[PDB]
């Protein structure tokens, strides 16, 4: 309760988690000449977002990005150095008088469009308490500070007001200031406080900061309007310090369960989104082999589905096997047309008044040779298209795997298609082997059937079965050649990087859980 509640969040902040996760905080809103700079001086005792981690010392540190310096006089120079070097700068101070309190200071309001958005970036989170610093003589209605605070915190339930430099309050309107601090104008759950600090003329001398601590108490003890606010514990820096730490702790404690609820669901969101980008490539050579082999197996199964007309397809389209059945139907029609036209051609020679007629049927049969070979070509093209479309679906992220697959797909096409043409072509050399009209016409039906049957079977044999077979064999052999694993498993840098960032994000999220679970 004492100090740990604060130690908790700040280390979660040091985790770099704050980008994935909202951490309980007091954000310090600065105005134009609000003198906020001086108020922090009062608490600390000594621009892109500054984190003030304050710890009060018996026994008796600055970090820009990764690096740090150690000592209290030198602090001023280290600050301005780090800046020149929107990223968090943390400052940890420890002395007997400094409060136990962590604040985050933002650039004061005034390329301005950007500062609002930076400020809004912190303020809009219901886990942020907006700590508004405005000079007390100016109307609070006009101040940009409150307006921002109000834009984000409509009900004033996460905002705290600091009125500054109560000297320059126009005489006659002291009671208006008192109504604001007493909460009578714009109502804040967490309230108002008023403080007096280092003005223009003392910052030039820079007389001692602890002497100023005694300069407040006599300003408020003697002031006729504000003496009443001190009796009510709403005036001075030491009072301000106590209230802030009281309020911070109350916030952190209130916030915890809704936060442990928030980390879980974020963890999920990252892990769900992490799924879409595959998995890591194993360091171990053997695990590498199993990884590649599994990838080969799924390619090889998608190829298999094609071979069997089993592959999963769209509602309108049809399976490759079926598309080849339609080619094969077109082919039968070609046989049918060839058969009858040969019938017409033969009657035009027999009643034109033996082996002259044998030759004529033979020529009618040979004419089918090119339809057959075209069909060979037409079908390999379909399968090649199919096989490469599988290689796309499986190996896009692994371009060498895809490159290699394509290469085999092409190499085995050239080989199988050659073999298929050979057998088709040779089939039409093997073929040279009114009672005459019939004998020839019956001979003609036999030959066609032979041809109508074998040609598709050869096409199917070489360009679908043997083709798929060999390719699968070829791919499966990649797993034997270990010194190519490094090349084959090279993957796209785009998704390779996307995964890398998420794993890092998820890592920091996991540490967070760990430290949060440790605390109770």
């Amino acid at each position: 309760k004492v100090r740990p509640c604060i130690d908790l969040i700040d280390s979660l902040r040091a985790l770099g988690v704050e980008q994935d996760l909202a951490l309980p905080a007091i954000a310090v809103i600065g105005d134009q000449s609000s003198g906020k700079s001086s108020v922090l001086e009062a608490l600390s005792g000594v621009r892109c977002p500054l984190v003030l981690k304050l710890k009060k010392l018996n026994e008796d540190k600055v970090s820009y990005q990764d690096y740090e310096i150690e000592i209290a006089s030198e602090v001023e120079k280290e600050i301005n150095k780090a800046q020149n070097a929107h990223e968090l700068i943390t400052l940890e101070i420890s002395s007997r008088d400094v409060p136990d309190l962590t604040l985050i200071d933002l650039p004061g309001i005034t390329i301005g469009y950007k500062i609002k958005t930076l400020i809004k970036k912190y303020i809009q989170r219901q886990e942020t308490i907006s700590l508004v610093v405005v000079p007390s003589n100016v109307d609070i209605a006009t101040t940009e500070a409150l307006s921002m605070a109000q834009e984000v915190d409509p009900e004033g339930d996460r905002t705290i007001g600091i009125l500054t430099k109560p000297d320059l309050v126009d005489k006659g309107t002291e009671d208006k200031v008192v109504d604001v601090v007493r909460n009578l104008v714009f109502h804040l759950k967490k309230g108002y406080m008023i403080v007096k600090c280092r003005g223009q003329q003392e910052i030039q001398d820079q007389l001692s900061l602890s002497e100023a601590l005694q300069r407040e108490k006599i300003f408020f003890e003697n002031h006729p309007y504000f003496r009443d606010l001190l009796e009510e514990g709403k005036a001075t820096v030491p009072c301000l310090a106590e209230k802030l730490t009281s309020e911070l702790i109350t916030h952190i404690c209130k916030s915890l369960p809704l936060l442990e609820n928030q980390i879980k669901e974020t963890h999920q969101r990252i892990t769900e989104e992490l799924q879409k980008y595959g998995v890591d490539i194993p360091e171990d050579e053997n695990e590498k082999m199993f990884f590649l082999s599994d990838k080969i197996n799924a390619f090889n199964q998608d190829i298999t589905a094609l071979m069997q007309g089993e592959e999963t397809v769209g509602e309108e389209d049809i399976r490759l096997f079926t598309r080849l059945r339609h080619e094969f139907h077109k082919w039968s029609t070609i046989i049918e047309n060839n058969f009858q036209e040969g019938h017409k051609i033969l009657s035009r020679k027999i009643q034109k008044f033996y082996r002259t007629f044998e030759t004529i049927v033979k020529q009618q049969i040979k004419a089918l040779e090119e339809p057959a070979v075209d069909m060979l070509h037409t079908v390999t093209d379909m399968v090649r298209l199919a096989f490469t479309d599988v290689s796309i679906k499986n190996f896009e992220e692994f371009f060498n795997l895809h490159r290699t697959a394509k290469s085999k797909i092409e190499d085995i096409r050239a080989e199988q298609e050659r073999e298929g043409e050979k057998l088709i072509r040779l089939h039409f050399q093997d073929e040279q082997i009114e009672e005459i009209f019939q004998h020839l016409m019956a001979y003609h039906q036999e030959a066609s059937k032979r041809i109508s049957s074998h040609i598709p079977l050869i096409i199917q044999f070489f360009m679908l079965q043997t083709y798929g077979q060999q390719l699968q064999s070829a791919m499966s052999q990649l797993s034997q050649d270990k010194d190519t694993y490094s090349w084959l498993l090279k993957e796209r840098s785009d998704t390779s990087d996307k995964r890398k960032f998420l794993k890092e994000r998820l890592a920091r999220l996991t540490q967070a859980r760990r430290r949060l679970a440790q605390f109770p």
